[PDB]
């Protein structure tokens, strides 16, 4: 009987858009927490150290000194044991060192504990550690917010993330880095979560709509939150620092935000949600209908479907977070980049629902995967010439892919005997983090060829999408 008390009190109004806009601002540093690891562990572009050179035609000297590479480019992992003056065989890797092109970027991660040469493979493990991480972390909070409330467990997540964030910009050695993003990773997840259901809690029956919408919004436009303050802040110990400073003050203010008063009364705690329901309706300036409030109100008060989306979630998990971390292989000029995929995602995604949704929604469905697949796939073919469709197939592509979340959750789900959604999304979504830590790791297939990354990323959304037309 709560959508009574909660009409009788209010309904849309004033409070339910000032709590909307703290809670919705979070989401957009939550978002930078998370694309940073693109400009932080970059990778710039190295050489061998050389006693010939950098003190003890410079053109002469690093031909001599260096053997060529392949790609057009002097060999970054091997050296010449004495000059070869002949050049107008015997060759030992990298002792003293490597050199950088301090050009773009001012100090990485790459750079600070050499994640280059021979231990290449450590770089596409921190980001499936920090995914992992951010699984576990959403895993736990679940069985976390039904002992504790739901407004004291947000906080304490604001507070985590800020002190893990900034004791992990001062570590001098890497597992000690990984661990302290495991654990940023694990309370952002937390505050994701808690965000989420409280937004979804305090809001009437038409909750269903902005709410949830204006939650995504966040993420796009955070998107270019990142882009902008990327380009800021070039070293990376001074951008932890300044992404995870934020979060101090966003705990301290959150310290008068309402908690949840549909949760008060499944426990028995009356009196709070008494207080709290009064202040929500002198907030809201409907102080007409509370004195009906007298405690004994509220003391009466207390299968292939599934599969398909499913797969269209682990689809798009995996191939959006194993792509979109390595955008230095989709182009150049890279705040340039990642700073287009709000941009190109809003516009899209409203024009692409409108014109599909009248044409049907299982049309819609499958037309959001092959796509953005097909687009992706058609970035290998074209070669380097023309670089600005190099960069805007993959820019198209994302946006594209970046719909399935939305036509899938709220266009979809749905297809169950329609009691209540809230018992299917969660359920999809599941395997959409149990999909992105089985991301990054299909970049360890660097060797034995540089396509095969790029072409698995594209065949799988493809695949999903074409098995998504099977329903019957
Ligand atoms: O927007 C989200 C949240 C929603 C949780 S949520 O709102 C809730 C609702 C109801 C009950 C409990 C919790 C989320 O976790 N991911 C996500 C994280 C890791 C891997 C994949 C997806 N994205 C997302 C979507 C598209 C693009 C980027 C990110």
């Amino acid at each position: 009987a709560f959508p009574e008390l909660l009409d009788r009190v209010g309904g849309r109004g004033r409070f339910q858009l000032l709590q909307a806009v703290a809670l919705v601002t979070p989401i957009l540093w939550v978002t930078t927490q998370s694309m940073l690891e693109n400009f932080s562990a970059a990778v710039p572009h190295h050489r061998c150290w050389v006693p010939l050179l950098d003190n003890s035609g410079r053109d002469v000297l690093l031909a001599v000194s260096i053997p060529p590479g392949p790609d057009q480019r002097p060999h970054q992992c091997l050296r010449f044991r004495q000059p070869q003056w002949q050049l107008i065989a015997d060759t030992e890797p990298c002792e003293d060192g490597w050199v950088y092109d301090h050009s773009t970027f001012r100090s990485t991660i790459v750079t600070t504990w050499d994640l280059v040469c021979d231990s290449q493979a450590l770089r596409p493990m921190a980001q499936s550690i920090f995914l992992a991480g951010i699984l576990v972390g959403a895993a736990v909070c679940g069985h976390a917010s039904d002992r504790f409330g739901r407004r004291r467990v947000l906080t304490w997540s604001y507070l985590l993330v800020s002190v893990s964030g900034t004791i992990a910009a001062l570590m001098p050695t890497f597992p000690l880095y990984c661990l302290f993003r495991f654990l940023v990773a694990s309370a952002v997840a937390g505050v994701m979560m808690n965000t989420a259901s409280l937004l979804m809690e305090w809001t009437s029956a038409q909750a269903g709509p902005l709410m949830m919408t204006l939650n995504a919004l966040g993420f796009s436009f955070g998107q270019v939150l990142t882009g902008s303050v990327a380009y800021g802040v070039r070293s990376w110990r001074m951008l932890q620092l300044a992404v995870s400073a934020p979060f101090f003050l966003f705990f301290v203010y959150s310290w008068w935000l309402p908690e949840s008063a549909r949760w008060l009364i499944t426990v028995g705690r009356l009196d709070q949600s008494l207080r709290e329901l009064q202040r929500v309706a002198a907030v809201n300036r409907r102080k007409a209908e509370a004195d009906t409030l007298t405690v004994e109100v509220l003391r009466s008060a207390m299968r292939l479907r599934t599969f398909i989306s499913m797969l269209c979630w682990f689809a798009f998990g995996f191939t959006f977070f194993g792509l979109a971390l390595d955008l230095q292989a989709l182009g150049s000029n890279i705040f340039l980049l990642q700073a287009l995929i709000g941009i190109v995602d809003l516009p899209v995604k409203m024009g692409s629902l409108l014109l599909l949704s009248r044409l049907g929604r299982r049309l819609c469905q499958a037309s959001s995967l092959v796509l953005p697949g097909l687009c992706i796939l058609a970035n290998i073919l074209v070669p380097r010439e023309m670089g600005i469709l190099r960069s805007s197939l993959a820019v198209l592509g994302l946006g594209s892919l970046g719909a399935a979340f939305t036509c899938v959750t709220i266009f979809s789900s749905e297809l169950f005997p329609t009691v209540i959604r809230m018992t299917a999304v969660g359920l999809g979504q599941v395997a959409a983090r149990g999909g992105a830590m089985l991301g990054p790791l299909v970049r360890l297939l660097g060797v034995y060829g540089s396509w095969l990354p790029l072409l698995v990323y594209g065949v799988v959304p493809v695949l999903s999408g074409l098995a998504a037309l099977l329903l019957p």
